[PDB]
């Protein structure tokens, strides 16, 4: 006698064969879950009839009349045998049907884009030294320049002779005043030397310890740029599913009325609480109406997708934007349908713990998950410096020259004043 | 009747509770899998009496006559009922004896103590070039500025005119004296500039070929500084069972005679048979005999023990300088055991699948999995250069200026004393 | 008697010689195999009558009704004696003919195309930085060297006394003419100096933001230079089949039906298992027909031909634009077929080792195999830099200088004209 | 019956088992080479009895009384049935006893040691632009100096006045001679700026397009130095046997009397002509005694050894030290030994066919030769440059101190010469 196994469509499980040749009669359909299938009549002894579902449903209740609907109708009413599909281990189905233990694990988990380092700042160049090392630099210039300007006062040797036309000509002028000592200090940080230079042995230190700062400062500051600009190692703004539950410039999703958005519903978790506080105000805006859909969705916008977390190991091989965002959220399992005491549960337990001992369940799902290559990145060859990525130094000098205009009016008024 | 559950003791799972008081029966336990029992008999009404199994295992067969232990012989000896414990559904263990349907799912995982960060030291700008380096450029400031001090002296072509405006005279004099000259090497040394420049051609030589021993002192440091914050920046903790297949210096693990290795034995994923023969052909070092042995190999040694992955998350959840690197490499699952044609496998499958649907099994794990608080914050984000990476530079510059006053004070008694 | 040679015809192999002279029998083939026929004729004593296969395949199984075809099917049928011929010692040929002992060993490796070097260009320098930045810093030179000759004409703190010396009086003067202040601008651009240098604080704010602003645009020059010299040197070619397994942009190939695909099939390498997936999948693009189309294939497209070794060494040999990546993935050889149980198995097998042992099997496949010189120098050491990568420096140099002329006569035309 | 499988131990192919548990009958033996035989005894029918030759040798004439030594004495008067053994398939062997069809294919081949770079010269500083660019930079400098001293003298703005005292002092002046023209182009190249800045447009368009040439020089040497010190790609001189042909540094070497020295004797290839004049001359220097000795001496000198190429692969992957320069110069196979005459050769002959066609010949081997990892090299982690890296700039400013003193010389005698 052949078995009547109930199945529907969803990829890698079960797919249309579209190869050439028809007239084709229960060869029509390949993957895992077929593959799965051919693997049980091995090790048990049956011949399978494959019969879709004529409804497209998995299952479930109308909470009106409570009938089934799809491939639990047909194993509650013995028109199928098995039904061997992505049928998930829940509580509602259990009490109804029969299934076997499980065959693939799984849970909620998240999609999102993956990041991609094409618009890192119109600053950035600024991220080699910690803003705790900016800030330093910035009060060291400010330090050194007062200790410049403290000690040349009381130094009789940088107390000099101006004048040197006439040799007598008694008038002791020092070069080192408060501005010109900043002068130096700016001037020596950024390798463009002033025209001052220390004369005495106390402010040569001064001014020699600057130099040998600046020198560590910005040979740090072109190593460690040509280590980012070499090795690009770029983040993700969520690492989780607690990251994202504050992010409201990211928003959430999830298929309406689907077992992932039913999850989020009946918990009790704190943060699965502000996550379902998010997505039911915002409803017709986060929750999509399909997993196609939904991927879409995040691949057009700014949008973080709850979804099964097989879904996204197929999706995220299949197109290299798309990376998953955690762990699993939930935890559930695909079974293998049985019609309620039926002599083929236990059956096809046995058989799916010596198909797992084997090796069979993982070098099943790694030949029809791991698909399309998804070129894993290398070392990439670098690409030309722009305006998205040094960008704000021209914001710092257009900054920097409506700063002196500002000044240029304000010495203006002061010398005019006190001229008159 | 009152069902008899038999029991092994582990951690999390069934302890004792420690107080005095010996009025104990039923009552003396605790654990994640006595807080299932107790959820499991209040939805299903029964009355349970825990009883540890007297052999200590957990099943197996002896192999000298087919006989089995532990609980799984209790249980197909029809002696007590439940199993509440962490029995792995297994397929030796499914021919005799009936599992429920899952309450945790765990795999084999990889302990490694967690990467120790590296302590810079204060001086650690001072390693892209070697401490031989550092004094030998120190030696050729003295040198070349000595030699500069000799042949500007020396050299008549360096003696000039030194007022051209104050009218003409015989009054010659050179801008090379040994503290000028110092500060010619310092100064060109710092890619900054001196004062001074040499005017004879003899010092020109001189002064020609310390700029480009400059150059090739200081496009070697920064050079050499790209190289190790690039080599730094490339370089990766192993997050793999395949990274642990291509390093040498990190040495496995695994219970001997356990259900890990066991797992290596009948492997064919040629990156787990390069596992199993680094462990085949090594032996009595790393195939440690339990796992709390394993742990502490770990924990002192470079040792990366391999355990089920439910006892990793309590030890690396406690231990908080160990770690779990990867994911799961099996997949197995806890059942509750029943004995073989049972009507208590059906209404526990049922019992444990209405309990995850609430969330209770994710609130029992939370409650006994996580424990201390344990400070897991760890902020283990840089390449950014801060105050641990370059701070010295910061205490030579502080150095720097107290030498500097010390000098400061030094020259006003000099001139003081020269002045009375 | 005289022995019957079954022959196929290939290339080096037997060929026939291009002449007018139509008086031909047993004499209008050469080749390897003919060289090869003619020396074990001369040490053995036989007279031989070539004749070539009319079949013109190698040996086969029909699957139609398990009969032999080619080559092995004239031997078995003992129409023919010898088969001095590429007929690969394989398993399924050893039961029916009986081979010699190999005269030459291939395998299967890969065809790639030669890697064809970067031209750079003239101006290459002139890649770290976009070419939005090369103008937005030559803007911005343009830019802020005119708002100095703005603010230090404006502000009356750069109107100071310039002669100190000369008696005092009121003759104040800036030195930031217009000319001057382009001289601040590309001066502090170059990390040099120009002679000027601000004094008033409404122009030191500009020179002070100009400074920060060279220094952000040099460094990262610098940084963003090591990044590709890295980058480009951490780059390597395709040297394994292994490196194949890891590219998607690179695609495989074979011959449809033939010995090497058949090695893909039978085998359980998880390296070679990959690289049979990539053409399991996908077909009718990359499983070309024959070794002459897998040529075409790869000279055009991005194609990795894997055909026998012994061929290789001839196309990489005649078409210097080719290579062979890698070694060998197979091993096979070519032996003397003979018919089941002869007597002259034996005959040959110690007379095509004595032609090992005088080396005339070498000199033979170095008359045949080396061909053209086609001129293989190919100097590929290279990551210094040289003419190549930086020599548009010397041709803007030299433009430079010629510019510098041009204005070298217009300074002396517009100053004989004033003086005039 | 069993049979008398005759065998010699090297390793990896026959290999004393060092395991416990003595007593040990016909289990004293593995490696490649008994797992071999147990592989065949699988595909015939046959037991064996594994009896070691009692004398230690392979097999060869006394040529004195031509009586057979070892193995092929053993196969020639029925003492074996097999002989199982790295038994290299030769002429003289085969007209004696009959080899089956190679299971391992080999040649002649040269260890020598992998390159270290623990000494690139005490120059190397030199290396990140080529000897052309070096050269090309130096005339550059005279190039350009010249052109400054051309242009400044028929630039009419370069004349000035000096003495600015006398407002009518009327006399003109240039700064820029022939010597202070070098000192501007040697001054703006090492990034010292000089005293001497132009002051005319047509000087400095000189002066400025020299300056923007520096830069982009400057910046490509600390950026090509920044990817040697990043990616360490070390060759090693010879890559060859006709490389080596030529090197009268690194000395031959052969096992004295053996199978790879014979060949060199035999040859009238050309350059194995030229490699045989030197050792038959050198001997006693070059030919080693014993192929564990003279791997000693590969590691203990500079010193090419030839030797089989299944040695190679074995030697090379227990010594990190070690590596092959060099494809194959001979070509042989090793053959199961069989009596002559006997039945056993075309079972052994079909059964090593059918072994390769699974891929057991391929597994047997990379189980028993990839032995330890042999850590294959990453990215470093770069050690501190010191004297044995830059180093010979301390060479250029010590014969640039020299040169200095001998113009200081020359410049007091000329003065003082003058002077009289
Ligand atoms: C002769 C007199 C001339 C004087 C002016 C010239 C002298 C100085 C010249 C300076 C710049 C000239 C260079 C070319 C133009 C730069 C364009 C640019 O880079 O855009 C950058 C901003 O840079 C800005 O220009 C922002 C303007 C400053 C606004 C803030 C201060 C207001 C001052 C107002 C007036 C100050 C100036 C007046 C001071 C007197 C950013 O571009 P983006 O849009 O983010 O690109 C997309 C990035 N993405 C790909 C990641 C998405
Ligand atoms: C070469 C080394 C030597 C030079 C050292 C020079 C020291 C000072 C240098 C830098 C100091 C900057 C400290 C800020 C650190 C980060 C803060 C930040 O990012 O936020 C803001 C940036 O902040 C600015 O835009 C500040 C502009 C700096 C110009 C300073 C003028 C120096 C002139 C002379 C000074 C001499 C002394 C003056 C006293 C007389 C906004 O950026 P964002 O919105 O976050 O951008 C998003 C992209 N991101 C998320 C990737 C980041
Ligand atoms: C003339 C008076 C001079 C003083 C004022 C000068 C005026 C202005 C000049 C400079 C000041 C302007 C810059 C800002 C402050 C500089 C310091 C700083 O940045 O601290 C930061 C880092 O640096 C440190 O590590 C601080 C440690 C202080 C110890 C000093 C001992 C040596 C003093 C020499 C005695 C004389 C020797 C004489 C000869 C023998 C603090 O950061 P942090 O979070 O604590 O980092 C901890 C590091 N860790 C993470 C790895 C643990
Ligand atoms: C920072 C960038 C800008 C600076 C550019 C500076 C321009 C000129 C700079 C360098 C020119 C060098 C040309 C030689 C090139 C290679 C030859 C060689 O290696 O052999 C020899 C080295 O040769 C020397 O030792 C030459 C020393 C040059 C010192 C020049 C002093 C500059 C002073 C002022 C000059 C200004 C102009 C003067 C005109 C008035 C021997 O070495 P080796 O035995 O082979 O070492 C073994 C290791 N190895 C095998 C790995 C190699
Ligand atoms: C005032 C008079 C100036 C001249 C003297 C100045 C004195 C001193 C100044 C400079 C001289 C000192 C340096 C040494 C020689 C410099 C060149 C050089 O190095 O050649 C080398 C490289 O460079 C080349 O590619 C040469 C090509 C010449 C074409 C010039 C056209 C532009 C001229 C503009 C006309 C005016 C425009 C006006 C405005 C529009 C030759 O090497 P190669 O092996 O041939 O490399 C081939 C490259 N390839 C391998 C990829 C194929
Ligand atoms: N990081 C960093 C750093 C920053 C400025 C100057 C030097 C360093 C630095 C450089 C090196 C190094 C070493 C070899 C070759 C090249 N560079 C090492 N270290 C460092 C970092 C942590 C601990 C000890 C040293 C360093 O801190
Ligand atoms: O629906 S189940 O058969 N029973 C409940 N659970 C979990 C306890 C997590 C799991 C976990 C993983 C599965 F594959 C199946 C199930
Ligand atoms: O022992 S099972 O009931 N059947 C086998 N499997 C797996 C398919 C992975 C799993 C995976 C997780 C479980 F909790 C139980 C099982
Ligand atoms: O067809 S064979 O005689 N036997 C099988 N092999 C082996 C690689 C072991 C080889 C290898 C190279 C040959 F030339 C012949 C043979
Ligand atoms: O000694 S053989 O059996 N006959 C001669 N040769 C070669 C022609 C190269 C080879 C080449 C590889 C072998 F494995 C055996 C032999
Ligand atoms: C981690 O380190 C110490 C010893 O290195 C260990 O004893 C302890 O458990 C940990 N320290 C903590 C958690 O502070
Ligand atoms: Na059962
Ligand atoms: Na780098
Ligand atoms: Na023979």
């Amino acid at each position: 006698r052949s078995l009547i196994v109930t199945t529907i469509l969803e990829e890698p499980y079960v797919l249309f064969k579209k190869s050439d040749k028809p007239l084709y009669g229960n060869d029509r359909f390949e993957g895992y879950c077929i593959d799965l299938l051919r693997e049980l009549s091995t090790i048990l002894g049956f011949t399978y009839e494959i019969r879709l579902v004529e409804d497209g449903k998995y299952g479930a209740q109308d909470d009106v009349n409570g009938q089934w609907n799809g491939m639990v109708r047909e194993l509650i009413d013995h028109k199928a045998d098995l039904a061997v599909a992505p049928l998930a281990i829940t509580y509602v189905r259990e009490k109804v049907i029969d299934f076997s233990k499980p065959f693939m694990t799984l849970g909620i988990s998240i999609l999102y884009r993956k990041p991609n380092g094409t618009n890192p700042g119109v600053f950035s160049f600024l991220n080699p030294l910690s803003p705790d090392i900016w800030m330093y630099v910035l009060l060291a210039c400010l330090g050194v320049s007062c200790v410049l300007f403290v000690i040349a006062r009381f130094s009789p040797y940088e107390w000099y002779n101006p004048h040197p036309c006439n040799p007598d000509s008694d008038v002791v002028e020092n070069n080192f005043t408060l501005l010109n000592s900043f002068w130096f200090g700016v001037g020596a940080l950024m390798q463009q030397g002033s025209e001052l230079m220390p004369k005495a042995l106390s402010t040569r230190i001064v001014g020699g310890i600057w130099w040998f700062f600046t020198l560590i400062i910005i040979s740090s500051y072109t190593a460690n740029l040509a280590a980012f600009l070499t090795v690009e190692r770029m983040e993700s703004p969520i690492d989780s599913a607690d990251d994202l539950a504050k992010q409201t410039k990211i928003e959430y999703g999830a298929v309406e009325d689907g077992a992932t958005m039913t999850f989020f519903k009946k918990s009790k978790i704190s943060t699965y609480d502000k996550m379902w506080a998010f997505m039911s105000s915002r409803r017709q805006s986060v929750l999509v109406k399909s997993n196609e859909e939904g991927i879409q969705r995040v691949l057009t916008s700014d949008y973080a997708f709850l979804m099964e977390s097989t879904t996204i190991e197929f999706v995220t091989q299949r197109n290299c934007n798309l990376t998953q965002i955690g762990g699993l959220i939930d935890s559930k399992g695909y079974g293998v349908g049985t019609p309620m005491g039926s002599p083929y549960r236990d059956k096809i337990t046995i058989a799916i713990l010596q198909l797992q001992e084997e090796g069979k369940l993982h070098m099943m799902k790694e030949k029809w998950w791991r698909g399309n290559g998804c070129p894993e990145e290398e070392s990439k060859e670098a690409s030309a410096l722009g305006v998205q990525n040094i960008g704000g130094i021209f914001i710092v000098l257009a900054a920097g020259l409506v700063l002196s205009v500002f000044v240029a009016v304000g010495e203006f008024l002061y010398k005019s004043k006190k001229n008159a």
